[PDB]
């Protein structure tokens, strides 16, 4: 009676699931949250992981590590690492072409390999599972993007090992997503599946082929820095401009006012996925002025138009690299919280000639769900 877990070690957040009593439970942490930010903060007195780390990122930016997934398994010299560095507030150093994150922790300067940071997020996922199950957990399946190379998969494996996990297998995120939808168990036959993964920060399009239960990646396309946060920026910039046009004051130089507006915008954006309009109500936003306004879905769609239509560019590219016509795609799977946006679903559906989208599994949890299903299948031997 020792169940294995499935972990989606995400760029911005992580999610843990377990197949137990004939179904998957996506496990909530102590706060009741089913996702955990992939953030690790170092203070002068303690190390914080998850929401406590994200909460204070703007307070202690040099010592709050996120995006470790953008560094893991890569060499310091990699053009990807060298470009990502210019926009992170934390220091990235090297130990013979191996990148490391350098921080201040308890009055000491400490350096960590990306797998050491991710092992900290993984230890949190392990504890979360253990609190739920009521017994230790050591066996796990960890997901990775389909585009990761041997070095990136090995370093993810290393992060699991440091966390005291026995990594049963490293599997592709779109593969876990298709497994969550049971697309691997259709039976005798060849099927083409397209995974449309629009996250908080990343956009990934994967085309997989499933034949007699076996998976083959045909194409990986996407945008490494497009996501939910970009739609928030559009809403923020819009309301920074609206406040200025109404009250003739620029709020953008006040950190707290920008932060409070950004929080209200992100919630307004979520409300616009189920309603046609959202209210934005901030007391004493700037110079003591209350900001009470609204935004319609149509207005939000216009502000993000480029970002919305751009999601089809990697869909079109993926079909080309896969040497497939759009009619040859049997199944469409939505992953990532931003796929709840009606226009995102409309653009993709219209493109695939009204084809139904597999969206009944929470898009933030679908990857962990498939990994948990897979972990139970591997351990069943």
């Amino acid at each position: 009676k020792a169940a294995a877990i499935g972990i989606d070690l995400g760029t911005t957040y992580s999610c843990v699931g377990v197949f137990q009593h004939g179904k998957v439970e996506i496990i909530a942490n102590d706060q009741g949250n089913r996702t955990t930010p992939s953030y690790v903060a170092f203070t002068d007195t303690e190390r914080l992981i998850g929401d406590a780390a994200k909460n204070q990122v703007a307070l202690n930016p040099q010592n709050t590590v996120f995006d470790a997934k953008r560094l893991i398994g890569r060499k310091f010299g990699d053009p990807v690492v060298q470009s990502d560095m210019k926009h992170w507030p934390f220091q990235v150093i090297n130990d013979g072409d191996k990148p490391k994150v350098q921080v201040s922790y308890k009055g000491e300067t400490k350096a960590f390999y990306p797998e050491e940071i991710s092992s900290m997020v993984l230890t949190k996922m392990k504890e979360i599972a253990e609190a739920y199950l009521g017994y230790p957990v050591t066996n796990a399946v960890i997901t990775v993007p389909a585009y990761f190379n041997d070095s990136q998969r090995q370093a993810t494996k290393d992060a699991g090992v440091i966390a005291g996990l026995n990594v049963l297998r490293i599997i592709n995120e779109p593969t876990a997503a298709a497994i969550a939808y049971g697309l691997d168990r259709t039976g005798k036959g060849e099927r083409n599946v397209l995974i449309f993964d629009l996250g908080g920060g990343t956009f990934d399009v994967s085309i997989l082929t499933i034949d007699d239960g076996i998976f083959e990646v045909k194409a990986t396309a996407g945008d490494t820095h497009l996501g939910g946060e970009d739609f928030d920026n559009r809403l923020v910039n819009h309301f920074v401009e609206e406040f200025k046009r109404k009250h003739k004051k620029d709020i953008s130089q006040n950190k707290r006012a920008v932060r409070r507006l950004r929080t209200a915008c992100e919630r307004a954006k979520r409300t616009l996925s189920s309603s046609t309009q959202a209210s934005l109500e901030i007391d004493s936003l700037f110079e003591g002025i209350d900001f009470y306004t609204s935004i319609t879905r149509a207005r939000f769609e216009e502000l993000c138009s480029d970002l919305f239509r751009s999601t089809l560019e990697p869909v079109e590219k993926a079909l080309r690299d896969a040497k497939l016509d759009k009619a040859q795609i049997h199944d469409l799977v939505l992953v990532g919280g931003s796929t709840r946006i009606p226009k995102v679903q409309k653009l993709l559906q219209d493109f695939f000639n009204g084809r139904d989208l597999n969206k009944s599994i929470n898009p933030d949890e679908a990857v962990a769900y498939g990994a948990a299903v897979q972990a139970a299948i591997l351990i069943k031997s």
